[PDB]
């Protein structure tokens, strides 16, 4: 619907496979035994912080555009 | 350590929400780019990562004092 | 400026608001506490202060210097 | 059901007045004619930062307790 700048893509991109790759990390320390219960809960939460700072590049763009109304407020919900 | 069978069902989710996110990455890959649909996998992905976060936080507390708190209250924040 | 109709909805939501908020400031000035229902009674407050944000904000969406107008908000939201 | 520490009781009490301080200053603003959108949801969030802060003394000190239910607990988060 949009064709979102390269920059902000690549960048939204590289976030993501940053978040992907932290994600994996923590597939693999769940094969691990002495798996504490916090790491597991402080690195989740990391992963959300990364997808967050991911949404608001698209929420960016996503208003500079249109700056519809009840669908952007749905999702931000 | 967190329970053997938490960690298992843990692992198991994470593994589809990993699965999610590339699906966003995909997305992103693309020229064209519904940033409202975007929007609303990102928001998608983090309720799975909280439900996971929600399940180990349940099994660490049902298994329960300055040490145990002060941990929790660090991951928690 | 904010819509009128918005600004005075918005008052009279958050007067309850603070009615609600002085409720849980006399639930602690108990020396007896309910450790579950002050957390649930902020968490009430939390949302009523929540729907308000959400009604100003969807106004001044409803209306719309893109860049700068983009930026502030942003920067409200956070 | 808990006789919270004078302590931790003050200050929660100390944040809220200040937080009920801060809400009535964005009622009052709200009186004004040329009051800005984004200045209200800064100061909303402000609110909310100190609510959230005295949860978290709450929190703390609910969990000390009961480590010395979790459903409730649950529910409650």
């Amino acid at each position: 619907h949009l064709h979102l700048d390269p920059k902000v893509r690549e960048e939204a991109r590289r976030r993501l496979l940053s978040a992907k790759g932290h994600l994996e990390g923590i597939l693999r320390m769940l094969e691990d035994e002495k798996v504490y219960c916090v790491d597991v809960l402080k690195q989740l939460k990391a992963v959300e912080g990364a997808l967050d700072r991911v949404g608001e590049m698209v929420l960016r763009a996503h208003l500079k555009d249109h700056v519809i109304v009840e669908e952007l407020m749905e999702a931000l919900k």
